[PDB]
């Protein structure tokens, strides 16, 4: 589990996505497993601007905080689960690095911020859903 709180919005993986969530949507996307909901209150979570490849990661079946090197955003095989087919997710980056799947949610920050959120793994890999470019997030 896991979200990015940013101004009015609400960032969490798709598949996790609650009731109140659908019922307050704004956007969603399932080639890369995003949803984005509308709140009440406003959220201060800054999200990066940047091309870095080196960052932290929180996996909460470790309660630890990872530091990772991790792949450019790109089109990567996701295997057939109870959520989805299988299927080419988009914006997804990986890294070398624990991860299980309650682990998703769990934030990749840089210097500059939030760079996304943990959204596959499997065998000593982890992928992280990118949320980089969508820029409306901050207006
Ligand atoms: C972090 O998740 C895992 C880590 C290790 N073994 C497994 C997983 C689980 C995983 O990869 N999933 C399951 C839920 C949907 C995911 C998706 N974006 O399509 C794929
Ligand atoms: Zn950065």
């Amino acid at each position: 589990s896991g979200a990015i709180y940013v101004g009015n919005y609400r960032v969490v993986n798709r598949h996790l996505a609650t009731h109140n969530d659908w019922a307050n949507l704004v956007w969603e996307d399932s080639s890369r497993d995003l949803l984005v909901s509308s709140t009440t209150a406003q959220g201060c979570d800054t999200i990066a601007r940047c091309d870095c490849q080196t960052g932290v990661y929180y996996c909460s079946s470790r309660r630890k905080h990872y530091p990772v090197s991790f792949s450019k955003p790109s089109l990567i095989f996701v295997e057939a689960s109870e959520y989805y087919p299988a299927r080419y997710q988009s914006h997804l980056m990986l890294a070398v690095g624990h991860s299980e799947p309650g682990d998703c949610g769990g934030i990749l920050r840089c210097q500059h911020g939030v760079v996304g959120i943990v959204s596959t793994g499997g065998n000593g890999l982890v992928g992280f859903a990118d949320v980089r470019d969508l820029l409306w997030l901050d207006e």
